[PDB]
């Protein structure tokens, strides 16, 4: 019952792909897609250099994801 990833300009939904995301404190940082959950339509975000215990799942339609550019 996979759902289909959206088509978003400047974002590739692949493991290892780069983008920017806003953390819980509402700051944007560069990030990489660690995993993609086709089941629930989410992506595990790893912020560069962070301890991986701080990785966060984001709905892939999330406004708090955006391209590197």
């Amino acid at each position: 019952g996979h759902m289909h990833p959206p088509n978003r300009r400047g974002i590739s939904f692949e493991v290892g792909a780069q983008l920017e995301a806003r953390d819980r404190l509402k700051n944007w940082y560069p990030a990489h897609i660690e995993d993609i959950d086709y089941e629930e339509g989410k992506v595990l975000i790893h912020f560069k250099r962070w301890n991986h215990r701080y990785d966060e799942w984001f709905c892939w339609d999330s406004p708090y994801l955006r391209p590197l550019e």
